């Protein structure tokens, strides 16, 4: 397929859904910011500290990148709403959601910037060469972040305590992974990113995440 | 120059332990006073800034506590671990920084005034706090430069002079927190320059000067 390297090469028909994917993935990744903030300080040991500040560095950095890309389709309102948002007016309820307690924030992040990372790869190969060259340079330090979760997965000691954030988690990592099911099919397509909307993705998380689950010595969610 | 614990004699340990001590709870308590602006600071550059250093002081915290390992200090350790905002040494460290030129005039001033001290620090006599004390002031610099580029660019003058008010005596008291310790184990740990009024004087003038060349007033304690 043919590349769109600027705005100036995206028809005004593609404009508001590429906006949109690129304001939903900001939305996100500034809410995890929100999240992930109270355990710098709360974090159960000095590398997990270091590992909080790190992911909320990367969520930042990833996050105002993907709104400066939003300089360039002129939507000051969009970008306000963006920088406005707190807890409680995120898009993604998700998003919404605190991180009480350790195991939260391991769960959270296994399993729903794990979903995450399975939109990021698809978006990799968007046509919009800005966005899908800032999708491939994130997937490095998401992978990070699903490698440190596995390994907070298998030390956990109070194995029933984490299996309960697990089954929390799993259902609304799955509905969330169901939310661009709303955006234009055709609209996908010519952005070359229609697999985000497909059944196979979610099929695949739900069996891959069960099998990484079982791996790691927890039950599967089904 | 000592290069561990064990070249390090009886009498300077507790005042040396003290002094990672009170330089560990300094920063880690930054940690959770500059926090809330990782999603408040006014602008982008401020957000990305705002990690920046939260990034930088934990680290450093976290490094100045590992020092401590090989003094058999764990009670020490633990409670620079549990320490919160209300338990923090510094009465400047328990402080929240609840408007942004709150956090302008901490940066300037009071992490301003722990740069003096980590100077002096650079050339201690023991060398695993000396060589950490090197390494973090190339951070601490940017810290500074930072917030004097928010000093010259805030709107509200008149709002910005009643924080950098508040904030220089403070910083100005933190810098005497120094003269309960041992001037005869500051002299062995050659860093005397910490208790000197020196310090305090070219701190408060520099500073004021720094502050006419942002366009405020000087403070005069």
């Amino acid at each position: 397929m043919q590349k769109l390297r600027s705005v100036k090469e995206v028809p005004q028909d593609l404009t508001n859904t590429l906006v949109n994917i690129i304001e939903l993935r900001a939305d996100f990744e500034l809410a995890m910011v929100e999240q992930y903030s109270p355990w710098l300080v709360n974090a159960p040991t000095v590398d997990s500290r270091l590992f909080v500040a790190k992911l909320v560095s990367d969520e930042l950095n990833h996050g105002w990148q993907l709104v400066r890309l939003l300089e360039e389709f002129k939507v000051k309102d969009v970008i306000e709403r963006i920088s406005n948002a707190r807890l409680g007016i995120h898009k993604l309820e998700v998003s919404n959601l605190p991180l009480f307690n350790w195991e939260d924030v391991i769960a959270f992040t296994f399993l729903v910037d794990g979903a995450g990372l399975y939109q990021l790869k698809i978006l990799k190969d968007c046509s919009f060469e800005p966005l899908s060259t800032l999708a491939s340079s994130m997937i490095k330090e998401e992978e990070s972040h699903i490698f440190f979760s596995q390994n907070e997965l298998r030390n956990y000691q109070n194995k029933n305590r984490m299996q309960g954030a697990i089954n929390f988690w799993f259902p609304r990592a799955v509905e969330m992974l169901h939310m661009t099911w709303s955006l234009n099919e055709t609209h996908l397509r010519d952005l070359n990113i229609s697999d985000l909307t497909k059944n196979d993705l979610i099929n695949g998380y739900i069996k891959t995440t069960n099998e990484e689950l079982k791996k790691c010595g927890y039950n599967e969610v089904n």
